[PDB]
This record gives structure tokens, sequence and C-alpha cells, in this order.
């Protein structure tokens, strides 16, 4: 049995059929604190901050695996920190502590490019690298990654992650956040509305698609245990590009499309984050692969949001 | 007002009267959760791990600034992980927020060459590297720095720390970490007595003597702010050694005693650190220096371990 914390947020809205359709309906188990459709699998309400509904449902279901989905982002970390830390650090360490006394198989984290910092390089970025995260969520996630890893190498608990980029999604609407941008501004896009962007014209950042983020989770989590050697925080991206890039070529499409840019703390964030990432070793170590690159991303995203409306 | 936190332990024992000397012994308060003797310095009962407690002494107290001292090392903390997640990491987060909630001006941190790992270099580390920890020490005191850095960042509140070495002194007795045995092997020499080593003969790690310790700490809390660029995590060293130079070097001394090893699970824990530190921008920053240097860290701690077990008599 699968458990998925968070199972509401932009992962998980697609994550708990993804994992319903691999391992089949009766095996994964959706949570969350706020409530969504799920098509019929099972969903129980989960607070991760409070450790003992996590054992409790550990125990009652029978839980196998955990994708630990549950969490509080970059933009709303700054808007309130202590939230930030009390969902994400305590709720993680509550996991992890449930997941070690229990039979549990394995953790899988997502981690984040929140785990950088200025000092970080900005391109081509491996995965061992400098990481002095700036915001609550960064130092939370970096926390996570180490936190993870300890478990594994002193409890044997088996907890991998991986570290995402910006994501690209339809099926979740968009959070207001740091890199929300990039789904918003199809939105605009579609009803040849002005879009008013909240990063930089030219703030580079990697980026992915959600079919590619989803398999990237689920290969990691396939992979074998005894073949992993860097195990968390590795690096995945598809493709780097700026506001003004991804602009630009939605108007190829769309040509009556516009923008203009009003930046605001989001970009002050995402300035401190790389370009682009290095993710030779996700590659090497599971297979890590893309299957849609920027153009197939563009028109993939216009096709199912014109659609969709 | 200085409020101490942990001020029971090797630090702690020998910090707490050195502020009361610079700044006097009625702005100082030396707390713990477990008390002994302070010199006349007040003491309050304090579990950092406990918010309300926090609040309550930084109320009453008024304080003005905070050395936090409090926590599990190395090896005590590989023993019970839980234990130092409490007091390591919600400890400090507790502090941070008790401090910025209140009008404390500021915080200093003692952090640890426990904040590196395998993929860190080996030698002279310098401040901005790899920090990969694999200790829960470590991984509460990297977040510690983190967390600091924060809270200076995002509210304005002056949070400051240094990255220690091994810590050689004589007034008090370490006993929760990994490099402890720089400490005990003076006793074992002072009594011509075999020393068992629990860390490889070779096990290279970074050190430095009590006063330049204490020298440190204080020069970073009253350090100009302008100056202060790393802010949080600035490496600091005197000297780097393994056990089987320090042997030697003490035999020099005291040839009539001997060592063996047999290494424990604290040499796992000192493989994975660094063996030697750059601390050029501590003392770019700063003004960070050493006074005594490995010779007269060895002479000084026979002179005082040998009066501490009366080997020679007061006078
Ligand atoms: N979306 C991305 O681009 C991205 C990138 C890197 C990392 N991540 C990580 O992926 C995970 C989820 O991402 P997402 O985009 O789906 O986020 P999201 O904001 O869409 O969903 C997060 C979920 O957490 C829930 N939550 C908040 N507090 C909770 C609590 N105490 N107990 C249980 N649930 C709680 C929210 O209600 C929400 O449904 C997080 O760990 C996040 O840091 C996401
Ligand atoms: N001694 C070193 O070589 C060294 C090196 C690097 C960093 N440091 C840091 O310096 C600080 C103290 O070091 P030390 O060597 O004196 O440690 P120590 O083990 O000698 O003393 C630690 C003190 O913490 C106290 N304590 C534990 N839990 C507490 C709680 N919940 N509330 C209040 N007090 C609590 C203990 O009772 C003890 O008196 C720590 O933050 C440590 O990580 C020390
Ligand atoms: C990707 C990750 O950093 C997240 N989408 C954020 O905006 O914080
Ligand atoms: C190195 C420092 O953190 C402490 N002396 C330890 O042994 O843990």
């Amino acid at each position: 049995m699968i458990l998925v914390t968070g199972s509401s947020g932009q992962i998980g809205t697609e994550l708990v059929p993804y994992l319903a359709e691999k391992y089949g309906k009766k095996n994964v188990i959706a949570s969350d604190i706020v409530q969504r459709d799920t098509g019929g699998i099972k969903f129980i309400t989960l607070d991760v901050s409070n450790r003992d509904e996590i054992d409790r449902a550990v125990e009652k279901y029978s839980i196998d695996a955990i994708f630990h989905l549950a969490g509080i982002l970059s933009a709303k970390g700054e808007k309130d920190p202590a939230l930030a830390y009390k969902v994400n650090m305590n709720g993680t360490y509550n996991i992890l502590e449930a997941a070690k006394q229990h039979r549990v198989e394995k953790v899988v984290i997502p981690s984040t490019i929140g785990v950088f910092g200025p000092e970080t390089p900005k391109n081509k970025v491996p995965s061992i690298t400098i990481t002095r995260p700036r915001t609550m969520f960064g130092v939370t996630k970096i926390a996570a990654e180490l936190l993870g890893q300890y478990y594994y190498e002193k409890f044997g608990l088996d907890v991998r992650s991986l570290r995402y980029p910006g994501i690209i999604s339809y099926k979740a609407e968009p959070t207001a956040g740091t890199t929300d941008y990039a789904v918003e501004i199809f939105y605009y896009a579609v009803k040849r509305e002005k879009y008013k962007c909240y990063l930089a014209p030219n703030r580079a950042l990697p980026m992915m698609y959600m079919p590619d983020a989803l398999k990237a989770l689920v290969d990691l989590y396939e992979a074998d245990r005894d073949k992993l050697v860097l195990r968390n925080g590795y690096n995945v991206t598809a493709y780097t590009f700026t506001p003004s890039e991804l602009y630009s070529k939605i108007k190829e499409r769309i040509p009556e499309f516009e923008i203009e840019y009003k930046e605001d703390f989001r970009d002050k964030i995402a300035a401190t984050w790389p370009e682009s990432l290095d993710s030779s070793e996700a590659s090497n170590e599971w297979g890590f692969s893309i299957e849609y690159d920027l153009d197939r991303t563009i028109d993939d995203m216009i096709d199912h949001i014109s659609e969709k409306l």
C-alpha cells in the first residue's frame, strides 16, 4: 500500500491516478488536509504536522511506501515562515520517524531547486554543490534531503529524493507560486488577455512539464536501492527559459498575446536560484529522461488549456 | 544583559566567567537543564526545547544577547538522534523565534565542522563549500546556520555563528563528542598510563585551544556590523593533527607513556569531516586570530592537568 501526503497539490492531483494506473487502484491512498476529487481512489484527511495522525494512518492502512508531498512552497513560505517551518520541518521529521518505526520500505520526497542560493553556480549545476538557501522553504527542504539520507545511512530507511525545477502543468490550477507564472501565462494567452508577469523578463529558470515530472518521480521510486549512490538530492530538469522567452514562443502561436512585467518578492526569490541544472546523475543512476521538450510542452499546454476552457 | 544557554558544558563552563569578567557578573545569566557551580554568577534552569521557558527568561531578565550553546554533540547525538533533533533543531528555532519576538539584539551560535561531509574537500576547506553532513548533530547544525542567516535576512535579527573545530580545554571535561580524545590523552600522559585512543592513528582533525575559542566567539559577538558579510558559518581553526602526531609531541615532554588504538563509532564520524580549515574569512571580516599554537597548547595542558591531578601540588 502506497500513501501519498499532500495529495491535493500540484503534483498530488496528477500522481495519485498515475500511481493507481501503475500499481492498481486498491494500492494507493490519497491524503491531505484539503480534499479534492480522486476519482474513486480512497482519501483520508491527514495533517503531517500531527505525528499521531501519521502513526495511525500508517498502521490502519498497512502502508508500504510514502510519497511525501505535503508542504508549503517558496512564496507562501515567505509570507508565513512559521507555517512553512511547522509543516515542512516538523511534518517531514514526523513522516521520517513514523516511517522508521514501521515497515516502510520506501519514502520518496520531492525536493527543489529551492535548496540552492546565490553562491550556487548558475549554470549546469551538478547535484553535489553549494546549498545555502535563503528562503524558509529552501532551508526546510535541504534539511529534508539531509534527514532523508541520514535515515537511510543510520536506520536503513529507504528514503529517496530529487530536486524538481519549476513544474508546468494544466490539471491542477496554479497557486501563485514563484514558478507558477509559467502556468498562469497560458491561461491569459488562450484568452488573448495581457499577462502581468511577476518575474523579471530575463529571469532564467530550469523547468519541466508535468508528464516528465511524474515519470521521474516514479522511475526514482522504482530504481533498485542497491543501485542508487547519490540517493537524495538528484537534480532534474528539462529546459531553462526566461519569462520573455516563454512569452515569445507562446506569441508565435497566439500572436495577439501581450505581456507586461511587474516584478515582486517572487522575483527576488527566483534570483537566488540557478538558471540551469546538470541532470547526469539522475540519468546515470536511474535513467531519468525527458519526453517533452519546450515546444511540445507549449503546444500541449495551449491544446489542453483552451480545450478545458 | 547576556543569556548563556547550555552553560554547564565544556564551553559554557568557561564562557560564563569569561563573559562576566569582560562585562560584569551582574550582566550575565547562566542557564542549563543541569546546574553546576557558576562561581557566583546567576544561574537559572532553562530547557531550550520549551519555548515558554525561553520567553519567561528573556522577559524576566531583559535579555539583550544570547550565546546559544545548548545542544547535543556528535557522538551523543548518534546514540540518540531523537534527542539531538529535539534539542538542537527545535531548541534553536525556539531561541531564534523568542529573540525575534522579544527585543534581543544579538544571538551567537557556535556551529561546527560537523556541518561537513565526505564530499567536503579535506584540505583547507573554506566557509562556502559542500555541506552534506552524515550525523544528526551535523544536520541540525547546518540547519541552525541556515535558520540563523534566514532570521537576519528575513526579520533583521542579528544572528552570527562560527564553525568550531575540536576544542581542547582543562577546566571542564568533555564527554559527548568525537574530538574528546585530545583532552583525554593528557590525563593519561600526566599519569604515565597507557591511553586507549578511539580514533585512527592517522585521523587528522582541525583543533584549537579553549582560550582562543573563547576569544573567537566574543570577538564575533562584538564585531562591527559593516564588515560581517558571511555572517554565519565562519570556519575557525588553529592547527591540524592526528592522534599519532599529538601522542608523539606529548611524548617529547613525558616519555614514559604509551598509546594503543582501538577505533569505535567515533572514528567513523571523524572520517566524514575535513582535515584542515581555511579561516581567512573570519580574519578578514572580524579579525579572528590565534594566540596558542600547538606547542603552547600542549605545554599549557600538561601544566594545568598536572596540577589538577596532583602531580605538582597547587603552590
Ligand atoms: N510544484 C512544483 O513545481 C515543485 C517543485 C519542487 C518541489 N516541490 C515539492 O513538491 C511537494 C508538493 O508540491 P505541489 O506543487 O503539489 O504543492 P501544492 O501547494 O500544490 O500542494 C501542497 C499540499 O500540501 C497541503 N498541506 C499543507 N499543509 C499540510 C499539512 N499540515 N498536512 C497535510 N497536507 C498539508 C496543501 O493543502 C496542499 O494540497 C512539496 O513538498 C514541494 O515542496 C514542488
Ligand atoms: N566542544 C566543542 O569542541 C564544540 C565544537 C563545535 C561546536 N560546539 C558547540 O558548542 C555548544 C556547546 O558545546 P559543549 O562542548 O560545551 O557541549 P557539552 O556537551 O559539554 O554541553 C552541552 C550542554 O547542553 C546542555 N543541554 C542539553 N539539552 C539541553 C536543553 N534542552 N536545554 C538547555 N541545555 C541543554 C547539557 O546539559 C550541557 O550542559 C554546542 O552548541 C556545540 O554544538 C562545541
Ligand atoms: C519549483 C518550486 O521551487 C516551487 N514551484 C516554488 O515555486 O516554490
Ligand atoms: C567537533 C565538535 O562538534 C565537538 N567537539 C564534537 O566532537 O562533536
